[PDB]
C-alpha cells in the first residue's frame, strides 16, 4: 500500500503546508509585536510538526505530556478554497516546561494525516491492517521530508519531529529540536 | 495507483465528513431560525459536494458558473484536533439562479481532495501522470460513495454530485439534485 501514505503526504503539502508556511513568519511576527505579553519570551520561528510513528494523535497535547501547556492562538489565516469563502487555517502556540519553568514557546501540532492512517486501520471497509500502519507512518514522513527538502515554501519555517515510544518525555524531544536552532 | 484515491477518500471521510455531518442539521436549523432573512427561502438540508471528474476545482464558484452567487456563511463549527485548539470547520451557502431568479439555496462546495489530485499530476516529484488522474478522480468518488452508503453519520445530510464537461450549466446540475428531494 505504498500509494496511501505517498498520496496523503502530497495532500498535506499541497492543501496545507504550501498555503500556510509562506505567511507563517508574518503571523508569528504579528503575534510577537502586538498580542504576545511584553515580558514573556518570544514565540520561536518555524511550525513544529509532531510525527508519532505509532500514529497516536490525541486532540489535546496536555494529555500526551503534562509539560506542554496551551499558551494562545496565532492570528487566524483565511482564504477562499474549493468553494468555501474564507476557510480558516488556525495554529496554536504551546509552552514547553522544564523543571516547572517555561523553557521555550513554539507553534506546535501533530500531522493530522497520521490520525487518519490510525483510523483507516480500525475500519474493515478500508482494508488496511495495523502491521501496514507502521510502514505507512514512516513512508508518510519520508515523502514529506523529500517534498520539503526541495520545496520553495520550506525556507527555515518548518521542523519535522518523528519519534517512537517504547520513559519518553515528549517535551524534551521538542526542546531538543528547538534548542538546535 | 489505486491506493492514492482510496487513501484520500478515507481521509475526506475520517478527518472531515464524519466530524461535520452529525452537527450539520443543527447548523442549518440555527441559520434558518436566527441568521437567515425571514422573507427569503429556507436553506435546504444536506451538504452538496461537487465532484468534477476533470479535477477542475476553482477557489470561487461564481467563476465556474455565473448563476451560483455566494449568499452567506453557516455558523462556524470548532473543535480541538491534532493539537490545534478550536480548529474551524466553515461552510458556505450559495444561491442557484434560474432565469435570473433565486431557484434554490444550499450548502455547496467542491471535494478538496480532487484539487490535490490535480496538483499532484503537475509536480514531477509526485510521479503521477494526467492520464492516471481521470481514473483516480472516479476511484475517489466510488470509494466515498461506498463509505457514505454504509456510514452512520450519512443520514439524509449529504449529496454527491459527479460530472464531466465535454454547454454544461453547473447551476442546472445542482438544481436537478436539489429538486429530487
Ligand atoms: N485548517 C487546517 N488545520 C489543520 N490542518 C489542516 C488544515 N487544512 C488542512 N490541514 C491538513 O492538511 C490535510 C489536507 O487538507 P484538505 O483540506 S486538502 O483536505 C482534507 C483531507 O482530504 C481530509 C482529512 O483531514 P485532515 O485534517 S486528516 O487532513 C488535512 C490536515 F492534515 O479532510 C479534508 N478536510 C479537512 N478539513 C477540511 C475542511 O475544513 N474543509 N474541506 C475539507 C477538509
Amino acid at each position: 500500500n505504498f500509494n496511501v501514505a505517498h498520496g496523503l503526504a502530497w495532500s498535506y503539502y499541497i492543501g496545507y503546508l504550501r498555503l500556510i508556511l509562506p505567511e507563517l513568519q508574518a503571523r508569528i511576527r504579528t503575534y510577537n509585536q502586538h498580542y504576545n505579553n511584553l515580558l514573556r519570551g518570544a514565540v520561536s520561528q518555524r511550525l513544529y510538526i509532531l510525527l508519532p510513528l505509532d500514529c497516536g494523535v490525541p486532540d489535546n497535547l496536555s494529555m500526551a505530556d503534562p509539560n506542554i501547556r496551551f499558551l494562545d492562538k496565532l492570528p487566524q489565516q483565511t482564504g477562499d478554497r474549493a468553494g468555501i469563502k474564507d476557510r480558516v487555517y488556525s495554529n496554536s502556540i504551546y509552552e514547553l516546561l522544564e523543571n516547572g519553568q517555561r523553557a521555550g514557546t513554539c507553534v506546535l501540532e501533530y500531522a493530522t494525516p497520521l490520525q487518519t492512517l490510525f483510523a483507516m486501520s480500525q475500519y474493515s471497509q478500508a482494508g488496511f491492517s495495523r502491521e501496514d500502519r507502521l510502514e505507512q507512518a514512516k513512508l508518510f514522513c519520508r515523502t514529506l521530508e523529500d517534498i520539503l527538502a526541495d520545496a520553495p515554501e520550506s525556507q527555515n519555517n518548518c521542523r519535522l519531529i518523528a519519534y517512537q515510544e517504547p520513559s519518553f518525555s515528549l517535551s524534551q524531544e521538542v526542546l531538543r529540536h528547538l534548542r538546535q536552532e
